[PDB]
DNA sequence: CCGACAGCGCATCAGC
DNA sequence: GCTGATGCGC
DNA sequence: GTCGG
């Protein structure tokens, strides 16, 4: 776009730090810089101009100058042609394979999806599912499909027990036209702070063949795979069982957005409770914590 | 100069 | 067998 | 990598 070349450069640098160098803080640093630049409504003419923005320091300013003068970045060019770094970076696209597993695989010659297929015994359950739905997991989910997925979830949950309260949060609740996955928050009157509710819900969704695979499952959090009945790509779905008195704080947090949660927290609010500067305050709705904006306007 | 940068649920490893 | 650390995703 | 004590 205006600075798409710069933001793509920073994003690519971010991924290298995360996946190859294992520098999570430098990763977030590049992303923060890429984020502020993407929102900047001017054609950047120099690194000095960008350095005025928060999150952009000397090193990135120098990289921008090189980019604006050459149209590329020498360091990135070398990284792209490097077999080891590129293979490590690519393997991290598989769900369940992080920087550690990726580096470990590449060390022993395993560099591609094909290599992963003929090495199945070297992969855990999560990684196998990640390999199986590699393409599907990188697909976006249209809102129309999300609506259909929501129809099934709310219907089956209410069938298990009409006392349940389920809310699909994330970008979908914010009214987005597409979503990366489905985040479902679940609660029940019999479950308050420190009081098999999640299991029965998961089982029912597996019974109607909505949930197809399981990445992780515990007493409060489920991570798995689902698919609409036909063809349809397999989708990532998370289900969290949350106490009733911590439910709406969770709804607020998991609704987002990222910038909104950060802004609302600064102006203590965490995913669980809200406390004065102290003991958790009684919250029975999203409006309550606001009193101490509709999801469609929660971008920042 | 130098520490913070989100924190936690679950799976699986490291070690006793 | 167990506890704690680590990896991972979010 | 950037920010700020
Ligand atoms: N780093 C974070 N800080 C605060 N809240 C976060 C963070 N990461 C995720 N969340 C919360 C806000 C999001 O709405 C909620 C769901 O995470 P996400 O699924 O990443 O939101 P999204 O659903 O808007 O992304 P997408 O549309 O790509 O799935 O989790
Ligand atoms: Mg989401
Ligand atoms: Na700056
Ligand atoms: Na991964």
């Amino acid at each position: 776009t205006l600075n798409g070349g710069i933001t793509d450069m920073l994003t690519e640098l971010a991924n290298f730090e995360k996946n190859v160098s294992q520098a999570i803080h430098k990763y977030n640093a590049y992303r923060k810089a890429a984020s502020v630049i993407a929102k900047y409504p001017h054609k950047i003419k120099s690194g000095a101009e960008a350095k005025k923005l928060p999150g952009v320091g000397t090193k990135i300013a120098e990289k921008i100058d090189e980019f604006l003068a050459t149209g590329k970045l020498r360091k990135l060019e070398k990284i792209r042609q490097d077999d080891t770094s590129s293979s490590i970076n690519f393997l991290t696209r598989v769900s369940g394979i992080g920087p550690s597993a990726a580096r470990k695989f590449v060390d022993e010659g395993i560099k591609t999806l094909e290599d992963l297929r003929k090495n199945e015994d070297k992969l855990n359950h999560h990684q196998r599912i990640g390999l199986k739905y590699f393409g599907d997991f990188e697909k976006r989910i249209p809102r129309e499909e999300m609506l259909q997925m929501q129809d099934i979830v709310l219907n089956e949950v209410k069938k298990v027990d009409s006392e349940y309260i389920a809310t699909v949060c994330g970008s979908f609740r914010r009214g987005a036209e597409s979503s990366g996955d489905m985040d479902v928050l679940l609660t029940h009157p019999s479950f308050t702070s420190e009081s098999k509710l999640l299991h029965q819900v998961v089982e029912q969704l597996q019974k109607v063949h909505f949930i197809t695979d399981t990445l992780s499952k515990g007493e409060t959090k489920f991570m798995g795979v689902c698919q609409l009945p036909s063809e349809y790509p397999h989708r990532r779905i998370d289900i969290r069982l949350i106490p009733k008195d911590q439910y709406y704080c969770g709804v607020l947090y998991f609704t987002g957005s990222d910038i909104f949660n950060k802004n609302m927290r600064a102006h203590t609010i965490n995913k669980y409770t809200i406390r004065p500067l102290g003991e958790p305050l009684p919250v029975d709705s999203e409006k309550d914590i606001f009193d101490y904006r509709e999801p469609k306007d929660r971008s920042e």
